[PDB]
């Protein structure tokens, strides 16, 4: 079951210097990077596509602003069952064991973001790497 | 908007075990600032006592008034969201990997840590411990 | 009261270099190693008795065929409620925090193996340490 | 034989969340705590008996500034040859494998303070606990 | 004395799931990424140039195999005296606390690159970044 | 073309403070291999005196084998390019950090490791430690 998927560090991590620790994980999980790219500060544009889901919440304007803050990468991960895999792995602020679990504390500031099924990883993908 | 104090107690195993640094420094990667620190190379047994009320009428009550005076102590106030539970969950179990007590301690007694389970608990033993509030 | 519990280090582990890190989680919890034997290959025999209860199935021979690719390393473990305990940290590729759910991304190659019960145990550590 | 010396966890070890992993090297050499305080903010007068043989140069009141410019922690730590090898494990910016060397990157933005000599050692542990 | 400096993280290092660690090392010595790309497959070009000032050597072509045998990733990376101090943290293979020191083995398989003057560091950078 | 073969010896203090995988671990990472590896809760008192021949006329001797055969220790060969000298190294000694010695250990006799120091070394122990050659 070979998948790709799509991650972002967010600036969080790079303020706290988590970055490394962050890829680190995946890495250890045994998941390939595809293709990568860094974003001193990422367009507003890409921003507000990745979460288009979101633009009616009413905290969609700070989430735009915070994720333009600073840096990001964009990560295309590959492996096995990769988009569920990874999602586990970046799990939540509740659950010790994974990314958000053991360093974040925050539901805004949450260091990752990882595609959560099959078809927002085709099109965040699509978002972030357009060259395919 | 969601801050809160808790009460966290490195216990006598974790400096016999050299645990404290790998103790303290998960729960600093969770983004949580120490607010005030005591170190205690022996705790007085009335501080144990109290902070292990809930515990009087306990067979292990005295054992662990024992342990919890067999070595060093540090009594941390930890500050951050939600710190209470956040650090709570930190402190986990010695059946839930991933948590301190899950990856670092087998024992009953012996788990290295202690944090406040509730907002009532923080605030009755952080009065204990930093009575100049 | 204390257990002794059998653990096995797979061949996968020493293709990625996990070694150390897996019985580092496991030192961590304070167990204790009793006994302990390196093989750069093990015997198939060996092998075959330790899953014997795996021998009916069709990914038997292949299973087989993987732990003697490369060097496994079996070990006698002691500490307070061993079996279960180890069990735990070895885990399974769904749950971070443990063992497999960190470093593991494959139904078989799998890093770890260690018993599953208090008779298993008995059994597998008389498989790999018969002298005792 | 056993010695102590003095530690100090400067204000950027805080800022930028090394204090544990700080500790921790010094932790991980076998040098045990005899004595700790925290200072969300220490005494100015603290720092500058502290820094006293440095009263003379042009950089003495941003020094003091700094230390006094976030919360520090000053430790006593014993072991064997402790103000010597703590002084090592301290290091410098250029030595990769120190504290400093691996960690810090400015002249004075450097994490940690570690008693220089038996002298200053005795010193420095009257100035941060003077009740002994 | 603010600085630019070029790494490569080499394929041995993804080979080996070193990537994170060897970026990690860094991040936490305090520099920043400025910018960075990943390559599944270097163009032969790219490293061609890059190594011009060794294709006298026996050992070029060998070298350039190598570089392209698997993915690389080119790193601009910023911050005081950067190019001293992240070649420093490179080290070699002989000398523990450094890069290659503490996880490199071979003379030629050593996990990273990074500019060893002011002049290969303006020129490596735009070699890899030449939109600058 | 540059392949060793070196003797390594972890002692019973890395046992005693439970960094027996992190040491391990350093070797490992440095890209080694064990080929092969023995346990020994209780070391042979002769296997240390003769370990340690070259050092019979030392004040230290007898407290020497005393600390060897005071807890486990475990044997193992490793293998790499230039082994003999890079594992040396990675023990290093306890002044110098970045080595297993100089982060690990702070004492002249419980130092946690040790490494053959030479090609005639090796040969040495490795036959001390498997005869079987
Ligand atoms: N600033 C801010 N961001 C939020 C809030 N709630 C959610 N978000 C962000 O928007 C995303 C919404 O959560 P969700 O759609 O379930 O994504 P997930 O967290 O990756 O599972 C999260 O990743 C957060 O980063 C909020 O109350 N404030
Ligand atoms: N020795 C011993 N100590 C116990 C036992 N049960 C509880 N304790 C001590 O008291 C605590 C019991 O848990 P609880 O009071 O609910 O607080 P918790 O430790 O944070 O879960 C443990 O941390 C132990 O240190 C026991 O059966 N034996
Ligand atoms: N290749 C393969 N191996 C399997 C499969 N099911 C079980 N195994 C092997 O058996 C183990 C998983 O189930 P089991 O033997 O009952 O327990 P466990 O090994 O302790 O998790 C793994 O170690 C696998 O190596 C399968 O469907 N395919
Ligand atoms: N800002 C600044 N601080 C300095 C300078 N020289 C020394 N210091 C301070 O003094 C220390 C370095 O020299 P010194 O005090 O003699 O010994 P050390 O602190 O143990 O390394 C650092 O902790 C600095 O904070 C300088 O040129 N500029
Ligand atoms: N395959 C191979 N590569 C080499 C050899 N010697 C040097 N190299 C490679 O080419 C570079 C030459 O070394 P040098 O110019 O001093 O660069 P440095 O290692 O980064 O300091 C090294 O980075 C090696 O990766 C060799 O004998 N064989
Ligand atoms: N207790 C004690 N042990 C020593 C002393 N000197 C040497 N040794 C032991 O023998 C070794 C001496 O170093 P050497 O024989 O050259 O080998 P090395 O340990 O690898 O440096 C140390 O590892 C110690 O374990 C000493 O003064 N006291
Ligand atoms: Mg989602
Ligand atoms: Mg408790
Ligand atoms: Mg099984
Ligand atoms: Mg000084
Ligand atoms: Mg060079
Ligand atoms: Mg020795």
């Amino acid at each position: 079951g070979l998948q790709r998927t799509l991650v972002l560090i967010k600036p969080d991590a790079f303020e706290r210097s988590l970055v490394a620790e962050i890829m680190g994980r995946i890495e250890k999980k045994n998941f390939k990077i595809v293709s990568m790219k860094f974003w001193s500060k990422a367009p507003r544009n890409l921003i507000e596509q990745h979460y288009k889901e979101h633009s009616e919440q009413s905290y969609f304007n700070d989430l735009c602003d915070f994720m333009v803050s600073g840096p990001i990468i964009s990560i295309v991960y590959e492996g096995t069952d990769a988009i569920s895999k990874i999602r586990r792995l970046q799990g939540n602020i509740l659950t010790p064991g994974t990314i958000r679990g053991d360093l974040a504390n925050d539901i805004g500031e949450n260091l990752i973001h990882a595609s959560d099924s099959e078809d927002s990883a085709v099109d965040e993908i699509s978002i972030w790497f357009p060259e395919t």
